[PDB]
């Protein structure tokens, strides 16, 4: 089901971060390219813990099932590598990472145009799966990553792919999915098991809120427990400065998971501003 890719053409180099009981590399992997010409390509390695070992099913199928569809917006995996004692995927290396570090980078330097542009790419790749019915589950700014910048020569757009989701959020531990509120919807911390495209709408919209508030991260000073309480007592994000998309990440963060707008329409909306 995937490539099978060889220890020996796998260097791993520094560490790039980590995520959900995962380490990050960046790396470089020797290989046969087309026409036999041989390459030196850079990759991004992610290891499953040593000690997390038992989330292996859902880790894999995460990084399975994105890889069966093949879309301009969607990472690409290269494999797994046979190393036995470890479980590693060798996934391309995006040149500018994960979208909210950027967008902290470039506070006030991304323009609402830019915005636009991103939202308009990433409620594209999720209209994509939903066609499929595909489920993502994570759909945050960590999850994007920056192929290309703005080529403010050619006015040329940025372009942004969307990672794979990890561990599903259907096996992972409450406290991991209470410190992911308000991404995970108040349907999935209630019961996991409502994992639906649904999902994906809440997300998408506190995706947005992300992209319009220069990195700064939802309900970052509250606590597990208040953040609970947030979703009991159907509080709503509040505003970006940039409010030209809160009535979108309203609309996508309905606490009705059936009133949460389809990408089609999403699209719409983002195509009416401007
Ligand atoms: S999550 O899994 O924690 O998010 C995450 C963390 C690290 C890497 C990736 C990821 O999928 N990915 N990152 C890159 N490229 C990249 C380029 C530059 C940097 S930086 N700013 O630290 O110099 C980081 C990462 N390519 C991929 N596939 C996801």
């Amino acid at each position: 089901v995937f490539h099978k890719i060889r220890n020996e053409d796998l260097i791993f180099n520094e560490s790039l971060g980590q995520g959900t009981f995962t380490k990050i590399f960046k790396g470089v992997r020797r290989e046969v390219g087309d026409y036999g010409q041989l390459h030196e390509t850079e990759v991004l390695l992610k290891v499953l813990d040593k000690a997390h070992r038992n989330y292996s099913e859902s880790f894999f199928e995460a990084a399975s099932m994105m890889s069966k569809l093949s879309h301009k917006h969607l990472v690409l995996n290269y494999g797994v590598c046979v190393c036995g004692d470890e479980n590693i995927l060798v996934q391309e290396f995006v040149k500018f990472g994960s979208l909210d570090t950027y967008l902290k980078k470039n506070k006030n330097c991304i323009n609402i145009l830019w915005k636009l542009e991103v939202a308009k790419q990433l409620a594209w790749a999720m209209h994509f799966l939903e066609e499929n019915t595909l489920i993502h589950g994570n759909v945050c700014a960590k999850n994007i990553l920056l192929i290309r910048e703005e080529d403010r020569k050619t006015g040329n757009p940025p372009f942004i792919k969307l990672s794979d989701p990890g561990i599903s959020i259907t096996v992972l531990p409450k406290d991991i999915l209470q410190e992911r509120i308000p991404w995970v919807p108040p349907e999935c911390i209630e019961n996991p098991k409502n994992l639906n495209l649904a999902t994906d709408k809440w997300s998408f919209g506190t995706t947005l809120w992300e992209i319009c508030s220069g990195g700064d991260k939802p309900l970052s000073a509250l606590d597990s427990q208040r953040k609970l309480q947030f979703y009991e007592d159907r509080h709503q994000l509040p505003a970006p400065k940039w409010a030209e998309l809160a009535n979108l990440i309203n609309n996508c963060m309905d606490y009705e998971p059936d009133h949460r707008p389809s990408f089609r329409a999403i699209i719409r909306d983002l195509n009416s501003l401007f």
